[PDB]
């Protein structure tokens, strides 16, 4: 029995709120109460086989139990459509059913907060509910959220409400928190769409590899086989949550947290005081971890990889465990490398092998390879300085801008919210990464840029439009930042249809915030680009610049929504004679 052996390695708070995650994520058009009602069904269940592992159906699959629960509100296709369909297959059929069928961009209600007072007291009223609601909102609206993270963020909001709804000024203690937690929480549901679009697009060798990479630059100090080992059962992780084994996933994460805090001394020295918080807040700690010291005595790549005459009999003698060391041992030097680079030199070097050690003399033909990795090492240093130059010139605002006019006219036919949205993503790599020394700024930067550009592509991937973006983002998983780099302005385009419903902005635009006012302004100038390429140019600030002082002024107008009007139809005008 599973649903047994998972409750009680999970207790009963987390396995009630992974499966309400499970379930959100799953159908993402339930209302929350239909959700509780199945889960507490479930939980009841769950205890029965605790009790008598030999009980009814106790020794069935999670997904079995859990998909039988679903299908119990999802049959309904008057409501959800086509995943009636899911319900209508069995397991394992069903499940990937529902995998195939997570939706990245539903069109459910905006999320506004209400009033601080009114939050504090509701969160007072019933506490339990409160943070279900919590858990809730985030899995349909974020279907890939890594689950035991998200498990974490709600034990922090807990903490927020419980410090600030009993504090002299609450709002001034509450907003700052719930700001850096949907920030943070953005933050982490790109990543985790990244793990599982690796795994899912490009398969179990393709996240290995990052883990390989990532884990070596973490853990320097770390025996290769050290790493090796963290690397399958952080594999096995991921595989289970982007699978919607989010019972599994979270259990065999909770051991892995267990084994690197007991075999610390053999891993990391940065771990301590990670290893000595509780269980939510130590695997979140572990995992995104300080990097550790390299060992100062340390030979070269060179020697073992291109120098020694037994290179094509170690690689053909073990391909990928070869390939692993190469990339382990050129990782654990190069923190100041991106993932992406590491894995672009570690294919590069495999590419060479292949070819290589089939050539006559294979040594001569690799001796070589190091400088193959030059260009490739250049290419992003060169991108970050000069992105990094661009930002501090125009702030991260106009940097946005530049940004949003530049990946319009690279894929001019993907829709303006996603254009919108993945330039701001990207132009917030400015404030992220800028700061850092050049030691530390390809990592930050390039695997940032790679993080948004996933969305890109799984935003696209739903409703295709553009070629250039359909092809970077199968292309490689890998190659997708310079790809998408090396992409030029669409000439092919043909401009859209010019429109008055699109550039004409009402007086409501006074009562949003900043952000929003932002993104107003941000979504007209896609459509501008898309409308009028060719050639423009600054000509765009000099539009851009227009927005600013007509919005600041017809907000302050006392106007009858005219003011709104009257230089409304004034902006157009000044536009269209160019
Ligand atoms: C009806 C109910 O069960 C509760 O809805 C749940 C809830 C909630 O879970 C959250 C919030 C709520 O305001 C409410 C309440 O709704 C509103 C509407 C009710 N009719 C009433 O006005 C009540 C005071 O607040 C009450 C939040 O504001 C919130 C903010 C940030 C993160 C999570 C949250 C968050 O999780
Ligand atoms: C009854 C119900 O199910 C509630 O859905 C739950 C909920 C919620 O879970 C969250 C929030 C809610 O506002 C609400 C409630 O707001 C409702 C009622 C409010 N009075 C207000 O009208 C709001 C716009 O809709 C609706 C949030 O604002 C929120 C913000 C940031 C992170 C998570 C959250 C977050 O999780």
């Amino acid at each position: 029995s599973e649903v047994a052996h998972r409750f009680k390695d999970l207790g009963e708070e987390n396995f009630k709120a992974l499966v309400l995650i499970a379930f959100a994520q799953y159908l993402q058009q339930c209302p929350f109460e239909d959700h509780v009602k199945l889960v507490n069904e479930v939980t009841e269940f769950a205890k029965t086989c605790v009790a008598d592992e030999s009980a009814e159906n106790c020794d069935k699959s999670l997904h079995t139990l859990f998909g039988d629960k679903l299908c119990t509100v999802a049959t309904l296709r008057e409501t959800y459509g086509e995943m009636a369909d899911c319900c209508a297959k069995q397991e394992p059929e069903r499940n990937e059913c529902f995998l195939q069928h997570k939706d990245d961009n539903p069109n459910l209600p905006r999320l506004v907060r209400p009033e601080v007072d009114v939050m504090c007291t509701a969160f007072h009223d019933n506490e339990e509910t409160f943070l279900k609601k919590y858990l809730y909102e985030i899995a349909r609206r974020h279907p890939y959220f890594y689950a035991p993270e998200l498990l974490f963020f709600a034990k922090r909001y807990k903490a927020a409400f419980t410090e600030c709804c009993q504090a002299a000024d609450k709002a001034a203690c509450l907003l700052p928190k719930l700001d850096e937690l949907r920030d943070e929480g953005k933050a982490s549901s790109a990543k985790q769409r990244l793990k599982c679009a690796s795994l899912q697009k490009f398969g179990e060798r393709a996240f290995k590899a990052w883990a390989v990479a990532r884990l070596s630059q973490r853990f320097p100090k770390a025996e290769f086989a050290e790493v090796s080992k963290l690397v399958t059962d952080l594999t096995k992780v991921h595989t289970e949550c982007c699978h919607g084994d989010l019972l599994e996933c979270a259990d065999d994460r909770a051991d892995l947290a267990k084994y690197i805090c007991e075999n610390q001394d053999s891993i990391s020295s940065k771990l301590k005081e990670c290893c000595e918080k509780p269980l939510l807040e130590k695997s979140h700690c572990i995992a995104e971890v300080e990097n550790d010291e390299m060992p100062a005595d340390l030979p070269s790549l060179a020697a073992d990889f291109v120098e020694s005459k037994d290179v094509c009999k170690n690689y053909a003698e073990a391909k990928d465990v070869f390939l692993g060391m190469f990339l382990y041992e050129y990782a654990r030097r190069h923190p100041d490398y991106s993932v992406v680079l590491l894995l672009r030199l570690a294919k590069t070097y495999e590419t060479t092998l292949e070819k290589c050690c089939a050539a006559a003399d294979p040594h001569e033909c690799y001796a070589k390879v190091f400088d193959e990795f030059k260009p490739l090492v250049e290419e992003p240093q060169n991108l970050i300085k000069q992105n990094c130059e661009l930002f501090e010139q125009l702030g991260e605002y106009k940097f946005q801008n530049a940004l949003l006019v530049r990946y319009t006219k690279k894929v001019p036919q993907v829709s303006t919210p996603t254009l919108v949205e993945v330039s701001r993503n990207l132009g917030k790599v400015g404030s992220k990464c800028c700061k850092h020394p050049e030691a530390k700024r390809m990592p930050c930067a390039e695997d940032y840029l790679s993080v948004v550009l996933n969305q890109l592509c799984v935003l696209h991937e739903k409703t295709p439009v553009s070629d250039r973006v359909t092809k970077c983002c199968t292309e490689s998983l890998v190659n997708r930042r310079p790809c998408f780099s090396a992409l030029e302005v669409d000439e092919t385009y043909v401009p859209k249809e010019f429109n008055a419903e699109t550039f004409t902005f009402h007086a409501d635009i006074c009562t949003l915030s900043e952000k929003e006012r932002q993104i107003k302004k941000q979504t007209a100038l896609v459509e501008l680009v898309k409308h009028k390429p060719k050639a423009t140019k600054e000509q765009l600030k000099a539009v851009m610049d227009d927005f600013a002082a007509f919005v600041e002024k017809c907000c302050k107008a006392d106007d009858k929504e005219t003011c709104f009007a009257e230089e409304g139809k004034k902006l157009v005008a000044a536009s269209q004679a160019a």
